[PDB]
């Protein structure tokens, strides 16, 4: 009988972490036009346009993310919709860390926020919050490997209060990626140092919930008063926020914590 | 030829957790005499006598603890000497939890401390500290299985600053028992709840270091002034403290933390 299991294939397939590196989206440009006054209406509209372009790349990434296709299609869609802000804000801190040593907020190569832009955007306190996350990346010396696994965990960090179509399939993928992170933090065996770091990384993931809650509060507010505020949103964000706003505001979004 | 492998033996061998249950020491009596006044000198001397009897059982337990025999003998002796206070204080909170719902400190069947004895012992604050751990066992609904594994982790929680004869053998055993706790807190699937409990238990373990440091400070103090204070110590404790006092006080005891 022909062996159905292929030792060669299992040994040859890239590790999950290696696949994450391979499928990570290339950098996206904001299309920022410096001729426009740096007022909140203009800066915020630009950030919304950038967000739409980033999400187009996020969905392509999710399509080839190992294990994600094992979840019901409706759950894949649900998870992207509930995690979008966490994913984009986390990636913003990563780009800021890698490209500016966490000195500025690197939204895109053509849109880098310094203190002035943060004030002008009318969301200064929120910019400071994401900047703080960037500063923690330097203190922790976060690695790309760690970052990629953590971004998947954020995709799996908020679920509908009633649950997904397949909680078991979700739980399997989540436990698998948590395992990857645990192995990632372990040569020189030192359980103590390994657990201390694992703890630092899960505390940071947990801290994303409060930050994301505040970012969404601002997002939903500007969306609701888009006309009065003159803040424009691209189709992709109208699609996402139109779905998310009522679900989050009615208390249906359940955060998953490590601590 | 005669098969050297025994399928039967493999199948019948109990799990490590079952072995921990099987080797748990039987309860020890203090030999408390209520006819004598409850002065600090009498109460502390009785607790020291109890401690000696308890350590005799701890050494018998360590001899049959799975994996411990794999470490160099020098390291087995060292770990027992560095962890004695953590093991005895943790076991005290366990008995208090199981026998009095954490209302009192159950040192032994014949010596249960209520607030009055805590004051009379002249170590009131320290008693409150161990009492708080007892109270945490109720809040967390600690199980006997969780307790036996955590007790082994405490045995492996303090090492010489220099280092053990075999850090690799030590690390292997510590990792194996951490793995046991990890699997023990798994539910039937819910990583969120499973990690939250693992976090609660490791934070509890970490909290034992500060409590133990304070208990040891009091112990070393009473030990060096035993004559003036009229506090007696049995041979077993004179042996343990004579070894530990200078090592701990010179900064050679390195606590291992999860957080
Ligand atoms: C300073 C920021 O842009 S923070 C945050 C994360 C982020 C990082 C990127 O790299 C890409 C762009 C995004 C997704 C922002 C898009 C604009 C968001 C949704 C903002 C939080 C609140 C705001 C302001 C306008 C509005 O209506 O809602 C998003
Ligand atoms: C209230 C306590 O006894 S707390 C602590 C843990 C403990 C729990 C037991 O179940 C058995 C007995 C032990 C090991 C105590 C023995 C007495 C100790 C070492 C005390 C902390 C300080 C003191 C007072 C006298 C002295 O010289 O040092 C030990």
């Amino acid at each position: 009988l022909v062996p159905q299991l292929s030792t060669i294939s299992r040994a040859l397939t890239p590790s999950p972490v290696m696949v994450l590196e391979n499928i990570e989206p290339e950098i996206v440009y904001a299309g920022y036009d410096s001729s426009k006054p740096d007022t909140a209406e203009n800066l915020l509209s630009t950030l919304n346009r950038l967000a739409g372009k980033q999400m187009i790349q996020v969905v392509k990434w999710a399509k080839v993310l190992p294990g994600f296709k094992n979840l019901p299609l409706e759950d894949q869609i649900t998870l992207i919709q509930y995690s979008w802000m966490s994913l984009l804000s986390f990636a913003l801190s990563w780009r800021s860390y890698k490209h500016t040593n966490s000195q500025f907020l690197y939204f895109a190569p053509d849109l880098v926020f310094n203190e002035e832009k943060m004030h002008q955007s009318a969301m200064y306190e929120l910019c400071q919050g994401m900047h703080q996350i960037s500063l923690q990346f330097v203190r922790l010396q976060l690695t790309f490997e760690e970052y990629t696994i953590m971004k998947v965990l954020l995709l799996l960090s908020t679920i509908p209060k009633d649950g997904l179509k397949s909680q078991a399939a979700f739980e399997e993928m989540r436990t698998n990626y948590i395992k990857e992170l645990r192995k990632m933090v372990t040569c020189p065996n030192n359980s103590g140092q390994s657990w201390q770091r694992f703890y630092q990384l899960t505390k940071l993931l947990d801290s994303m919930h409060d930050l994301v809650s505040d970012l969404l509060e601002f997002c939903f507010y500007t969306f609701r008063e888009s006309h009065a505020l003159k803040v424009e949103f691209p189709a992709m964000l109208v699609e996402i926020i139109s779905d998310q706003l009522p679900k989050v505001e009615s208390g249906n979004a359940k955060p998953l914590y490590f601590h």
